Formats: C-alpha cells, structure tokens, sequence
C-alpha cells in the first residue's frame, strides 16, 4: 500500500547510494554504495543501520553520538540491571574484560547491583555511585550488594585484583553470616581508598602483599565479622608508609585492623572504634604515628587494648600524639601516666592532655611531664649534655628573688668534682654569696681501713697530730677553702665525755703554695687537753671545702 | 507522495508490522503489531516513536541509548537551564523527587544555576560541577547561585535534608545582605564534605543535631554574615568525632565556627582565619585536637581569641599541637608561654616552637619546657615516681666531669628521710666522695619549747651535759655519722663572749651498738670552761649526719 | 525508484510541513514550515536534520538527547583520539576555548592522549580518567602522554594557566630526557591538587607566584629530572598556608620540592623520598609543620639532608613532630638528639620516639627530654616562673619516702636569698626536719680585701675579738640561726699548729632584737689561748645560717 512506508529487500532491485529499505526485523538500513545488490539481512557490506548512534550527530560538536558515548562507560553498558534481584556479576566481568573501558569500573547513576559470583577486576579500580549512610535508603539508591548466600562465594573474596582506586562506594554483603565472604582484594603497593561505606563481610578490605604508599581515608566500616582491614603479608615483606585516616569502625564481631606481621612508618589518625571486639592488632609496630582515637564500648568482649602488639619488644619508636578516648572496656598500653615495665613497654613518645612522656620498649626508664612537675619510671633522673663528648660540669640557675630593678634574679649553682655550692646575691650591698655543702671526713681508730672522701683520708702522724692528706694518685688541690673541725670522742669509740682543743696547719703542694697562693694539698689537725698537752682522740670529724 | 515522504494516519488503512507513518505533529511512528488499525495520535498501543532513545542503539554494546542515558543524570535532565537568570528550583526538586536518581544530586557540565525557592534534597547529597576560586569567572562556568533577594528564602536555608555528601561544589548567595539566607542543612551523623567553595550566606553550613563521624575538608568559605559552620545541637546530644581540615575562612562578618553547646574528640588542622570577626566559638571543648592555624586580621573587631570557649572550666583535655600564627588583633588563651590562672585555664597540652607546656583547667599548676630550661606556673616543681605506690627515694645523676677514659662522669645524689648528699669521684686516686648537707639543731634555754629536727632534740641532763636525743616514736638511728658542735653563747642569750670546750659521747640503741656496729640513738655534748669545770651555755648549735 | 525510499530536492515541488526528503549527501531533512520551496542543500531555514540529537528525545524526561549531552563534556567532544599516536593538542585547546565547557577539562573514559604542543588551559582545572600506578598497563587505559621529543615543547611547560583543580589524573612525558619539559603551571593562591600520578618531566608541578590556601595530597611523583614541585616566587610574595600530604617521590634526579625563596605556615606530612637526590629545599622555612617522612636511598648523591634550608638563621619556629626515617644516606638537622650550634640551628620543637626537644635558630640553648632524664645544649638548665614579673622563690618537692599511711611523702626544699635547706619528716615521732647548706665565710689577715659572703664580712675589732658584720647596704638579718665556728690557723697563714678556744656574742639590729625575738645583724667571735688570754688567729672559718 502507498499509505505507509515499508519496503523489504528485493533481489530484483538495484539500490542506489542513500536508498533506504527495511531489514526483515523492521529496522531501516541505508545504502552507502552505488549499484547495491547485496541483501542487508545476510550481508551488511554497503549498508548502515540508520538507528545506530554511529549515524546520529550532535551538530554542536560535529561528532557522532557514538563518540559522545565514550565519555563515561559503566557496568550498565554491559547489561547490569542494578535492580536488587538480578545477578549482575557477568556484566561486571564483561566490563573488566572489555577493550573499551578505562582504569576504573563505574556504576550507573542509580542501582542496587546484586553479585552472586566473584568478579575479577583485572587490575581495574572501583568507583561507585555514592558513599552513603548505613541504611536501606542508601542501598536502594546506589550500592554493590554481594549475595553472601551464594555457594560460589562462600569462603572467598567477592572482588579480586583490584586496581589502585576504591572510591565513592557503598557496598554490603546480604545473608552472609557464617559464610566467610570478604569484599575486596587490593595490592598494598600504591593505593588510594577514600569515601567508602562497607557493611557486613568477613574481611572488608583484604590487602595483598604488604603496604607501601597505601592511602586509606574517610571510611565507614560497619558490622565486619573478622576485620575491617586485613593484611596477611604472607612473604613477610614488611608493611610501610600506609596512612589510615577518618575511619569509623562500628559493631564488628572481630578487630578493626589485623596485621599478621610487621608495620613500619604508618600513620593512623581520627579513628573511631564503636562496639568492636578489638582495635588494631599487629605482630610488630615500629616508628608509626597515632593521632586521635575514640574507643567506645565492646560488642561482646569485656576488656580490649585499642592497640595490641603481640611480639616481645616489638612495639617501639612510635608517636602516640593524640588523645585516646577510652570508654566501656577499652584499655591502653600507651598512656603517658602508665608505669613502665622492665621490658615489653609499648615504646615511644606519648603526648596528650594526660601528659608528655617518653619510654623505650626494653627498659624501665620513662620520663613524664605533668602540670605539677616530673615523674620517673626507674627512680632516677639524669641531667647531662646533649653532646656525649662534652665533659664540663652543668650550671643550674634558679629564681630566688628580685634584683634592685625588680626583675627576676636567677642564682647559679656549682657542682664540680671538688665543689658543691648554691649561689645567692645581696642586692642591698651588691655582694655575691653562697651556701655550701662541704666534704665531711671522719677519723676513727676502730675502723678496719681509713675512711676516704674524694682522695683524702685522715691518718695519725704522731701524738695529737693528724694529717688530712691526699692518697696516691690524688693530684687535686684545695684553693682558699673553708675548714671546720668537729667534736672529739676521747678515750674510746663511745667516748669518755672529756674534751680537747684543736688548731690546724696547712700542708702545701710546693713551697709557698699556701702562703702566697692559698693552694694546699691538705691540712693537719692538732689536739690538746686542758693542760695544753697533745692528746689522741679515738674518733673525730672534719668538714672542709676545696674552694672558697 | 509523490516527491517527498509524508503520510498521516488514515482510519481506512490496515498497517502491517514495521509500517511507518507520521503523527499529526510530524513525528514518525512504527507499528509493532500486525493488522494495526489503532490511531497512534490518540492510542500508542502497537506503535513506537522512532526518534526516541529507546529505539536508538549503540552497536558497540548492543544496548539502547536509553540505557546509556542512565549512566549520569543531572538537574539538566529535569529542565534546569543554568543560564544565570531562570529559576531552576522546580527542576532541582523534580530531580530529588524522581525514582530515577541516585544518592546524590548532580549539576550539568556548565551552568550558573539560579535558585529562588528552597529545595528539599530528600536525603540526597550534593555534587557540583567544580570547586572554583572566589570570582565571577568560576561562577559563570559552574555554580549554584541562590537568589538572596527572593522573599521565599528570607530567614531560611536554601537546601534542606542534605545527604552525607557535599563535594566538588561552588555556591553563592546573590543580593542576600541582611536577608539571613543560609546555604545548607546536613545531619551531624555521618558526613563527608570536601572540595567546596561557599560565598556569602548567613550560615554557610548548618549542621543539624550533633556531630559524629563528620568529616569536613578543603573548603574556601568566604564572606559569611554569621558563621561558616553553625551547630546548634538543640537537644544537647554533644558533638563528637568531627574533623575540620584545610579550611580557609575569609572576610566573614561573624565567626568561622559556632557551636552553641559542647564538642568532644574533634580535630581541627590547617585552618586559616583571614579578616574574620571571630574564630571557633563553643560552650565546651573537651579532648579535641588543634593543629596549625593562621589567623591574620579582623574585619571590624579590634581583638578576638582564635578559640573562644564560654563555659567555666569547660575547655579541658585538649591538644594544641600546631603553631598558631596571630596577626592583626588575634589573641590566644592556649600559648605555652601564657601564665596559668587559678581556674578557667584552657586545659591541655600545648606543643610548638613557642614551648612545650601542660595545664589543667581548674588549677594553677603549669609546666613549660623551653630551650633554656623549665618554668612553672605555681612556684613549685615536683619530682616523684610514675607509680603512686612506689615509696623509695629518687636518685638524681648529674654530669660533673670526666672519667679516666674521657667519658662523661654522672655523679649520683642522695635524698632520703635521714640523709642529703651529693656524690663525686676522684679518678686520679679512684675514690668515691661526697658533699654533705647536715642536720642542724640548736639548744637555747630561752626557747618556750625545745627545737626539734627530724625526731631529735637537745635537752640538759645535768651541769654541762646535754643529750642530743630521740623523742618518743623516733626509731631512726645514726649510722657512722659525722658530728660537728657549734659555738657557745655563754651566760645569756646575747652571750657574754666567754668560751668553752666541748667533747662528745655516743648514746647507744642497744649495748655495744656503737662500739661494734657504729649505730647510735644520739650523742651527749659536754661543755667545760678553761679550768676544766663543767659549764652551761645559754645557747649552742650542733650539726650532724645520720650516715657516713 | 518505487521499491526503496530516496527523494532529493526538486525546485518544482512545494514541500508541506513535516515532509521528508534527502540532502544530496543522503541525510534526511524534515520541513518545519508550510509551503517550503527553499533548497535545504544551500539553505537550512525551514528544515531540520532528523539524525541530529536535537531531534532525538528521551521520553523518560521529555527532553532532547542534545540536553543530555550537556551532562558531561570531554576532550573527545572536540576530536581528541586518545589513541597513543595522534596529537590531541588542538582538541584540548578547542575544549578550553569553547563556550560550552565548565570549570575543568575532562578526559574521556579510555585513552592515552598524546600532546605535542603546549595547551593553554585558560583558567580551567584538569580532571583525568584515573590515578594509576606507574606502569604501561595504566598509561594505556588512561593518561595524558606529553611528547617530550616535540621541538615546540623543549624548555616549556606542557600546560599553562591551570585553574584551582588538578585531580584523578595520570600524566607522563615520553622521550623528554634532556629537553626540560615541565608538566603544569598553576597559581599558588587557592588550589586543590589530589589523586595524581606524574611520571618524568623536568619540573612536575610548577607553582606560579606564591602559595596561599594551596592544598596538595595523594600524589605519586616519579622520575622528575629537577623537582616534583617547584616554586620560584619571583616577586618574593612569600608562600604561606600550603599543605603537602601523602606524597611519594621516587627516583627523581633532583629534589622532591624546591622553593627558591621563603615558606611560612605550611604543613608537610606522610611524605616518602625513595632514591631522590634531594628532599625539600628552601631559602627560609618559618613556622611550618613537619610530620612523618620516610627517606630511603639516594639516586646518585652520597649524602643529603631531608630538609635543606639555605638562609642563615632562616629555619625557625617550626614543628618537627613526626618520626623521620633515614636510610641509605639521608641526614637530618632536626633530630632531637642533635647537638645545638651557637647559630644556624634548624629552629623549632622536635617530638618523636628519639626525644622531645626545643631549640632556637640563633642560640646554643637546647633542652631535650629522654626516658633517662634531661640534656642541655649550653651546659645550663634554668628553673623559674612562667610569669616574668613573679619574683618569689620556687619550692621543689621530691619523693623521699612514705608517710604513716604508706602514701608517698614529697619533701619541700628552700632556696631563698638567705636560706638553702632540704626538708624531711619523721613519721615515727611526727616531727619536721631539715638538712642545711650554710653560708661559709673565712677571715684571713693576708687577704688584700676582706672576703664577703652575701653582705657579711669578718673584721678584727680588737685583740681576739672579731665581728661577723653587715656591710653598708645589707639590711638583711639572721633569724634564730645556727652558728658553727671553724678551726684557727695561728701565728701565720700556714699555721703554727697551736690551737685556741672560741665563744660568740650576737650583734643586735635594735635593742633586744636577739634577746626577745632572735633577730641579729651578725655576731662576734672571741678567741682565747689555754691560759684564757685573748689571741688573734691569722685565719679562721665561720659557718652560719640566716634561718633556723
């Protein structure tokens, strides 16, 4: 009939260039060649389908719709339904096997994509259609929904061979309790994971080999059965330089993070553990940074450390430099106020409003600064030079008052091998002064061996005459020193109670050393009774200084 | 016919399957059924429009253009013009009400989208078409432009019920000065806000309820009239675990951030306040981390604190661990060098090149470490054990010289209940030594009650005989101690100037304690005149040590 | 003609509205006007091409495909091939010159885009099609590939006038060794750079003018010939407020980052230098934050500092608050344990497991806290008040034992201008006690001038009578003090060995001061021989305290 348009191929006809007819299925074809006698139903040489996007043009750019359709390709291009029912695993696989697709796999605008079989990403990363809250509202708008009841997924990871990107993604496992379905495997060398929400699964993120240049941020990781993030490191490569920031772990049956082996130089900050059964676990944690942690409640456990390091002396070199909030059963081995152990401390510096402290793994030494002052873990505080080769004494300066202008006066002490003093100053008369801790030394004829202080001993020279003298090898001297002789015990060690009167005489180092330069090797003590006869105490003390 | 193609529906004709005719509007329809006698102008059963994307195919994928058009949906799909003039609010609303759209609302590639009415996002997040600089160049390429002169927006927020995402967005309010138009309301529980530029508005980001798992980064927030970020928390839920990083606040008439109530465990880092009239304000700030801030100039105010906490003793537990640059009127209550108050300190640890300090809110105690040493806020420095149950003394070790090999020699002190000494060593003779601070105790017959030092007092036993003895309950002993008797004041308290000679006798703890083991309870002092008769001074001093 | 559809324009025909004919090229046109007699081959007024996307509709939205094609525009829209061979520079330029394109330039889904000529971005930012690993696998899926052998690119930057965004991008330079081809120029004021991988180039990122509000994160920067990031700052604006996080610099022939001039208030964290020939270099680094750095191996250099600051005293105010790992030749001038210099220190606070320290650029002073205690860089440790106007003494409290309940007993010391003591307590008898460091002062008639301690000196008054007296301006007093007179040197400075007996008498400040209130100005010492005659020693010591 001439009242509608419809012509099928006729073998008797010669079709000119640009002639249009219908294929037997009704689709229109256009001849691209002169003298066309080929049947387009069996042989499309010399014909094009007019309803193809390669034959549709955007006049704004003078290009085909075919070209425009290369701007963004998703799993929907390969037949994914995203309908919450149909298995889309074959469409996901076809995307990853395609020659047309780029670095990443993309989801379409709206969809709940069911997966019932493992997808091999073939090195492609994963970009979703939104990072949603943990609710059906968001799952229905955009997510990957792994069917954990699928026999082909039991004990397996849903996505393998992930590229260096996981982002902008909501992913859940439905009906997988007890089936050990993990979400994704990604290599530890070079990754950017950000803005993800993962729900259920056994291990949510499975890291292959070891971390290096691995960046993980802004993740809501809810209801994992074993771990949020799991790194086996089967070859013991040793993980390094991983960052873990802004991660919310909630209501996991296991740990937040499990490293079977060793972690060096990694950074963890702004992490939340809410009703988990474990925090971060590793064999070794070395030279890592830890910032703020908020640890609130345990799922079924009664007590757990926020950081658990299993190796002996294998937690060391760390920076615990943010406040760790502990509520509802969480504990810490990293608090500045924690007492040190002789070994197996969690080694590092700890800085928060609780205190500023520093400790090593394999020793009791620990220093803590608080608003009130200092605390030590080994009953000892050292003061020395930063340089190990410097061998001068130190000087301590301490505020003791005001000068004449009203400014703080800091007085200087002395602590050398030969002198212990504390300085002062009289600003009324403008004179320096000092308080002294003298050397004290006692003679006692009942001693088995003479008492020695700092290379000096007291010996009897003759009746009533005692030398406070230098022993062999003592080349130190007294310079203009102060001398006080103590009280004699006469007749016996207990004493009779009788008294005696003393005088002194200096012992020079060389002729005139004392007379001219007030240098002495020591001094003699002479003891006399009330008749002025020389007499021998059983015991007496002397006190002296080696400087003025 | 005959020289062009055009056939309208004719009720006398039976249209076979695949027949094509034109609707009365000129659009071509194709029959999908045999024996078609239905008028496609009134009833499209058995017909399809050939210019629909459901009838156009991409042969590369063997799918319709309709499917490909599900890859990315924007407000442009719902009639938004983005032309800088036409109100697009209805198109934005239709997007949010549509069954076809995903987690987020998207803008088209290019457009300045005018909004004159409030949009209810219905839980969808917001993704823009670029995070631009603050200039018309970027607004013209891609932004949301809220008409602040619109009566329907006065006193209201432009977008309500935002989902968990705001990203890649430029948004401004035009002609809204004095109209109190705010930009967006987002729930505090689970948010990722990043790469945004917001210009004008009253409150730019309005947080509903309280922060928890709320992450905010990389934002240029210019010219707000009240606040960049405002959290009312009307139910006093208490905000936690919010992160605020890489935010540039510039030329706001009010504050950068206002929390009407309480914030716990939040992190703030790499924040700039340039010509604002306020920094961060809250009622309570507890266990929060603060990193680097650059605060330069105030808009109209003369002086403002970078952090303003209004509650009494409600700033505590914090980490102020980055440098805060203060220029042009900004002040700080968190500097390490700030003197402590007896109460209402901004409590926390403060660490920067200005000093390392720690302070609590409700107490004067504060410790500060600087290159020169230490400073205290309460005129006191404590030194004790980390363990509160340990009750041993401490030992301090201090460099005083070199050993014979040239290495540093650290000498040990003694400070027990019974002994105060400073150790030394003579490496020439290989002898230890010590400097002493003895107990001193004075007898004075004019005292109302005897002087007591450490459980010892001096009493007259008989003429010229005095006991330096233990009082009731003092079970401590002298072991091989040093004894020095001081100078007598004879005849009166002032003294006559006459002298006397002393001797001592030990007082044993048990028979033979001193003679055999040099243990004593105390000692007697005997005083005699020049004729060797026992005499009584009015006043005299003794000095002794309880150890050698 | 009757068995197919084909009709060309015929000037004898009047075409009704909706009539369809073919253009001479075979494309169908439809008349949009009644009585159409215009030839569509020369004049398209009154006609539309039916295969244009402006004539194709998505019935789901009731809009044209033309509108949908505004959702995402890429370089593919302007003829870019992304085929690894064809120069796409003209297509990139057309995109940037187009009225249709938004804030940023976008790549299509898949392609290796060759550029042989410089592209002027015209203020558009750059968004790629993935941030890949450093391998051909990823370059083939999606990258920009700059032809470094192109003569038009020698010595030039490939992209100029970049907008505020660079993201989600992989870019390499092929065959550019020795040709000094740099990648991109971007203004320092307001930038967000994230998730990029850059390979080869001379300078990878060229920052124009100076940093301010410049945010750079998550970047793998491999094989640069001069620098990963270069900032000349030709006008000396001074760079501020830049953030550099999560950057992996690997196998560069030059530095990671070069600032020719000054940097203030910038933040660097989680940075890796692997086999580079330099770290960060700048003229001045002021008030910057440095976090974790992992520096492992040098490419050809033997030794390099991770941070190199060239100006004298131009590294100051900084926070070195993360661990810096140094392996294979990297060195540091920022370690807490490094000895201080008199000048040119890298000034700042340094906090890690190595120690907690603080130092200024232009002074030797440095304090270090370690597990064992403290170390100083200038042989001095100060203890004072935080307030510069407070002029009271300090009290130190130190654990010395236990009280009767078994709690720690902290004893208090005394260090004033007039007194030095250490407190103790006897919990058996419940008595306070103290250890004393007295003032010591010696008389010697051979001194050129009298010895003075704290405003007191000893003068001869008459035969055998000596005054321990206040000098002019000393208004301080003795209150209930302890007095010990030392041993006399008789006859000469050396001493004869004869002795003498002393007594004392107080010198009052006013009549009755000592007798009634135990206040004294000083005291007299009287010396007598065995016949009780007054005698003059040549030299003697006194020790006394100004308080009890």
């Amino acid at each position: 009939q001439t009242q509608y348009y419809l012509k099928y191929f006729n073998p008797e006809i010669v079709y000119p260039k640009n002639a249009r007819i219908m294929l037997d299925n009704g689709d229109i074809v256009r001849s691209t060649v002169v003298n066309n006698t080929s049947n387009p139903n069996v042989d499309m040489t010399g014909w094009v389908k007019v309803s193809s996007v390669s034959q549709i043009f955007d006049e704004t750019y003078n290009i085909t719709q075919s070209v425009i359709n290369g701007n963004l390709i998703t799993v929907d291009n390969f037949g994914a339904k995203g309908d919450g029912v149909t298995d889309d695993s074959a469409a996901f696989q076809a995307y990853c096997d395609s020659a047309l697709t780029g670095q990443n796999l993309y989801l379409g605008a709206k969809g709940r994509y069911i997966l019932k079989n493992q997808v091999d990403l073939k090195g492609k990363g994963l970009v979703g259609n939104g990072c949603g809250k943990v609710s059906e509202f968001y799952y229905n708008l955009g997510c990957i929904d792994v069917d954990g009841s699928s026999p082909d997924l039991q004990g397996k990871t849903a996505f393998i061979n992930c590229g260096p990107t996981i982002q902008n993604l909501t992913a859940r496992c439905s009906n997988g309790a007890g089936k050990q379905v993990s979400f994704i495997e990604i290599d530890g060398y070079l990754a950017n994971i950000d803005h993800i929400t993962l729900i259920n699964f056994y291990n949510q993120i499975v890291v292959k080999q070891a971390l290096v240049g691995f960046n993980f941020t802004n993740a809501w990781l809810y209801y994992s059965q074993n771990a949020g993030i799991y790194c086996e490191d089967p070859l013991n490569r040793v993980s390094t330089t991983g960052t873990f920031h802004n991660i919310y772990f909630q209501l996991g049956d296991g740990h937040a993070m499990i490293f079977d082996r060793d972690v060096h130089g990694c950074d963890f900050d702004n992490i939340i553990f809410e009703s988990m059964n474990g925090g971060i676990k590793a064999r070794t944690v070395a030279h890592c940074g830890f910032g703020k942690f908020w640890c609130e409640n345990l799922k079924t456990a009664t007590s757990k450390d926020w950081l658990e390091v299993t190796g002996a002396n294998s937690c060391y070199g760390n920076s615990f430099t943010g406040y760790v909030k502990l509520l509802g059963g969480w504990t810490s081995k990293t608090s500045p106020t924690l007492d040190s152990l002789p070994t197996n401390n969690y080694g590092g510096v700890s800085v928060s409003a609780e205190g500023i402290s520093i400790v090593n793994a394999g020793n009791k030494a620990k220093m803590l600064m608080l608003p009130s002052g200092f605390k030590t873990g080994n009953a000892t505080i050292d003061e020395t030079h930063i340089s190990s080769s410097t061998v001068t004494p130190l000087v301590k300066r301490r505020v003791i008052g005001a000068d004449s202008s009203g400014a703080q006066y800091l007085a200087s002490d002395t602590y050398t091998k030969l002198s212990r003093k504390w300085g002062t100053y009289n600003h009324g008369s403008n004179n320096a002064g000092a308080f002294y801790a003298p050397m004290m030394l006692t003679y006692d004829q009942s001693f088995s061996t003479p008492q020695n202080n700092n290379g000096w001993k007291i010996v009897k020279e003759s009746t009533g005459v005692y030398r406070v003298e230098r022993v062999s090898g003592n080349t130190s001297v007294i310079t203009n020193g102060h001398i006080v002789v103590g009280s004699p015990l006469m007749g016996s060690r207990l004493g009779t109670g009788t008294g005696a009167t003393h005088g002194i005489q200096m012992i020079e180092t060389y002729a005139g050393s004392w007379t001219s330069y007030t240098e002495a090797a020591g001094f003699k003590v002479f003891w006399r009774d009330s008749s002025n006869a020389l007499v021998d105490p059983h015991r007496f003390t002397v006190a002296f200084t080696a400087t003025s």
